[PDB]
């Protein structure tokens, strides 16, 4: 299974305001919906609230503690490793938040799809910091703004150690 962490953030790493997004860029939403059809989404239940319905064509996986709570048209798991486990088979698995989820999920995470804004918006919650030593860029795609602010596309993959790493190539 690739865990595989998405999200969009501002310069500083801000995700959101008030339990809503803080900018509204359709260049993302276009980007997130052709990148996670068709694969097994996962989110935190505030996330589920702010979206407020299921996405469609996806199979919507909430996370939530309250053993009794009903969501309509989505799979419903009590931790986030209970839904890893239940989606052993799977080759790909998107978490697509909020913040405490990301938190939680970039200790395990293979893969990350992050489109960073260049701007400063006002929020409250943020992507958890990554170690810069642990990722390599496999993708970095830029765009000026029209979407009226400027964004890119960065794509990671979780590395593997310069003393243990194989080589590509040997005399
Ligand atoms: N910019 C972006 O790409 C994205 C932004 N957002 C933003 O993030 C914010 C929401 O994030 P946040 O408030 O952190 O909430 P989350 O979306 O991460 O949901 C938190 C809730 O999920 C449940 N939960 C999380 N982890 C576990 C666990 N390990 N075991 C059991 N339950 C768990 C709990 O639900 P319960 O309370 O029911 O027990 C908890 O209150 C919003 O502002 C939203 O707009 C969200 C996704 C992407
Ligand atoms: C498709 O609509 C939404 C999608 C998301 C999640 C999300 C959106 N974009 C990116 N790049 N990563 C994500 N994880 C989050 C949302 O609100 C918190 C949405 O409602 C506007």
């Amino acid at each position: 299974m690739i865990i595989t962490l998405i999200a969009a953030m501002d310069k500083n790493r801000l995700i959101g305001r008030n339990n809503e997004l803080p900018w509204h860029l359709p260049a993302d939403l276009a980007h997130f919906k052709s990148i996670t059809l068709g694969k097994p989404i996962v989110m935190g239940r505030r996330t589920f609230d702010s979206i407020g319905k299921p996405l469609p064509h996806r199979r919507n996986i909430v996370i939530t503690q309250q053993k009794n709570l009903i969501i309509e048209g989505c799979d419903i798991f009590y931790s986030l490793d209970d839904a890893l486990s239940a989606l052993t088979k799977e080759p790909e698995v998107i978490i697509i938040g909020g913040a405490r989820i990301f938190k939680e999920a970039l200790p395990k995470a293979d893969k990350m799809i992050l489109t960073i804004i260049n701007h400063s918006f006002e929020g409250d919650v943020y992507f958890p910091e990554w170690n810069d030593k642990e990722w390599k860029i496999t993708s970095q795609i830029k765009h000026e703004r029209d979407n009226p602010y400027p964004f890119q596309f960065l794509e990671l993959r979780r590395l593997e150690n310069l003393y243990f790493q194989g080589h590509h190539h040997h005399h």
